């Protein structure tokens, strides 16, 4: 069957289509009117987006497809080097990686992490419980602020103090700006180049000297902490017996805060943002945060009972994927539901906002927020709902990024009234991720002590 394609422009093909702020949103439009599968060609390059879990299902057999680096991981990887994200699946690195770090990762690590994840949240809410009456609160930019410090604090012991200023930290502000960068070379050797390949150097620089001495630092002190650095520098992989060397724990650092940070903290703001739109969904979830957080201080147990908390996340989770797309390719000759005959190499794109909106999966009510679609996980078919990836390839911080979540929001919905006081309308910006730009909200103390 002949694969649908959308409107080309010359020798660019559909290169120009993607020059734009919102590709992603661009994307699932042309999925709307194509369907379930179209071929996306630019110069020397081809690839197929796929929407549909009939398709989806196929692409996440692992036998038949490997993780893919694209286009823009493969500029990422000039900073994040051979960390997890970036890396081959082949490559060595990843599976020693994979090894000796998924242990630190396990829902039941969690437990050694949950007194820091506590200490941000609580900076959080302190600064919400200090605004004054006349303000209001900006939710991603406040959200940014309690992932990285999350990140910081459970991955290296490190205090990024987020909430202690307006300027982020010199390697705060190196790091986004990396990533700025290998997000504008996606369209761009010319001489014109010339200050954008010097100033890429400098912020990679500052990144790497930080990570470095702060490994140097706990090398030399041999302290023992509760964080991700101290299990990188004891590890040995099962397999091979050897431990990870200094630069792969640089690296494996500067992708924690890569692959974490923006995605959470997306998450949390799409929560936060369905959550005012849907007051009967924003009562129903206050009304279990009071009833289940009856401590001043939340334990490792009571966020694990926060079912419909969990439910409201995975709901924003299924709209707004805040890691919307991961790329595939083809391990072998072999046939794509049925009728698609695929190449050794051919590269696929699973385009997850659109899978969450399979009409035949879902229901025709996909657009609404309705977090009792997860009342019972087990009823959802396989790769119908992928918000973290797929298979040895998903994502690591899957457990740390959701327990932070609802911790956060369980004690924002136990603290806090909240108030959409400009009626937002949302507008999606697109990095490598997205998150609802300039949402905005009041808060209102409950005045419960916290400690
Ligand atoms: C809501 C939050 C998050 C979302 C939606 C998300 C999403 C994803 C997705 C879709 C992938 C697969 C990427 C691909 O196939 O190319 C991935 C991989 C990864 N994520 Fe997350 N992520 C989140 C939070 C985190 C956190 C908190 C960490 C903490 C370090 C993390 C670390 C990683 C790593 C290391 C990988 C690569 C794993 C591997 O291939 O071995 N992520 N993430």
């Amino acid at each position: 069957k002949k694969m649908p394609q959308p409107k080309t422009f010359g020798e660019l093909k559909n290169l120009p289509l993607l020059n734009t702020d919102k590709p992603v949103q661009a994307l699932m439009k042309i999925a709307d009117e194509l369907g379930e599968i179209f071929k996306f060609e630019a110069p020397g390059r081809v690839t197929r987006y796929l929407s549909s879990q009939r398709l989806i299902k196929e692409a996440c057999d692992e036998s038949r497809f490997d993780k893919n680096l694209s286009q823009a991981y493969k500029f990422v990887r000039d900073f994040a080097g051979d960390g997890l994200g970036t890396s081959w699946t082949h490559e060595k690195n990843w599976k020693k990686a994979h090894n000796i770090l998924l242990p630190s990762f396990s829902q039941q690590a969690m437990k050694g992490y949950h007194a820091m994840m506590v200490d941000i949240a609580v900076q959080l809410v302190q600064k919400w419980e200090r605004l004054n009456a006349d303000e209001h609160i900006e939710v991603p930019e406040d959200m940014t602020r309690l992932t990285l410090d999350t990140i910081g604090l459970c991955g290296f012991n490190y205090r990024f103090n987020s909430f202690y200023r307006d300027q982020p930290h010199p390697f705060i502000t190196s790091m986004v700006r990396a990533l700025d960068e290998a997000m504008n070379k996606l369209q761009r050797d010319d001489p014109a180049y010339d200050e954008n390949k010097r100033q890429f150097q400098e912020d990679i620089k500052v990144m790497n000297d930080l990570v470095d001495k702060i490994i140097a630092d706990r090398k030399a002190s041999g302290e023992q902490s509760d964080d991700l650095l101290t299990h990188m520098l004891n590890g040995k992989d099962p397999e091979t017996g050897e431990p990870l060397d200094d630069e792969n724990i640089r690296y494996q650092i500067i992708t924690f805060l890569i692959a974490g940070h923006e995605t959470t903290s997306g998450l949390l703001s799409f929560a936060l943002y369905f959550l005012v739109k849907n007051p009967h969904v924003l009562q129903k979830a206050a009304e279990e945060a009071a009833r289940v957080l009856v401590d001043p201080v939340p334990s490792y147990k009571q966020v694990k009972q926060l079912k419909y908390v969990g439910m409201v996340l995975n709901e924003a989770l299924r709209l707004w994927p805040t890691a919307p797309a991961f790329s595939l390719y083809a391990k072998e000759d072999t046939v794509l539901g049925g009728e698609y005959p695929l190449e050794k190499g051919d590269e696929l794109m699973v385009l997850i906002p659109q899978l969450h909106r399979d009409k035949t999966i879902w229901g025709d009510d996909v657009e609404e927020f309705r977090p009792e679609r997860f009342e019972n996980p087990s009823a959802i078919p396989q790769h119908a709902f992928k918000p973290f990836g797929n298979g040895q390839r998903a994502c690591i911080g899957q457990q740390f990024a959701l327990h932070e979540a609802t911790l956060v929001l369980g004690m924002m919905l136990k603290h806090f009234d909240f108030e959409d006081h400009t009626n937002y309308e949302l507008d999606i910006k697109e990095t490598l991720k997205l998150k609802p730009e300039g949402f905005v909200v009041k808060a209102k103390s409950k005045k419960i002590p916290l400690g």
